[PDB]
DNA sequence: TTTTGCCATGTAATCCCCGGA
DNA sequence: ATCCGGGGATTACATGGCAAA
C-alpha cells in the first residue's frame, strides 16, 4: 500500500479540482509525470470522490 | 473465461418468472435460485444483466 | 516532561454489482 | 460471455493522538 508524497498529493488534488473524473489520456499523463501506475491514479480519484462525499 | 451455456427451458421458463416480478435479483434469491436451477449463480446474474438491457 | 501502550481515524486497496458497448 | 469505469461498502494497515505510570 503506497504512501503518497506530498507533491504527488498537490499535483493529484490540483487535478481533482479541475477535474473529479479522469480522462485515459489526463490518468495516462498523470501516471507518467507522477511516477505512479495508473491503477493508483485511478483508485486515488474513485476514493476521493467518496470521501468528498461524505463532508 | 466462463463457457457460455445454454439454459434448459425449464431454466429461462423459471428465470422469466423470476424477472418478471423484479428485474434485480439480491445474492440470497440467486443463491437460492442457483440451486433450485442448477445453474451456476454467476450465469443467473448474467442473464438478469443481458436481459435488462434487451428490455431497455 | 518522558516514554510507553493502544486505540481511533485515515486511506489505499479490494470486493461486487451496475450500465453500456 | 467479456471489458471498463462507476458507485457503495468493506478490508487491511499505517499512523495520529491521547492516555497514563
Amino acid at each position: 500500500r503506497t504512501a503518497f508524497s506530498s507533491e504527488q498529493l498537490a499535483r493529484l488534488k490540483r487535478e481533482f479540482n479541475e477535474n473529479r473524473y479522469l480522462t485515459e489520456r489526463r490518468r495516462q499523463q498523470l501516471s507518467s509525470e507522477l511516477g505512479l501506475n495508473e491503477a493508483q491514479i485511478k483508485i486515488w480519484f474513485k476514493n476521493k470522490r467518496a470521501k468528498i462525499k461524505k463532508s
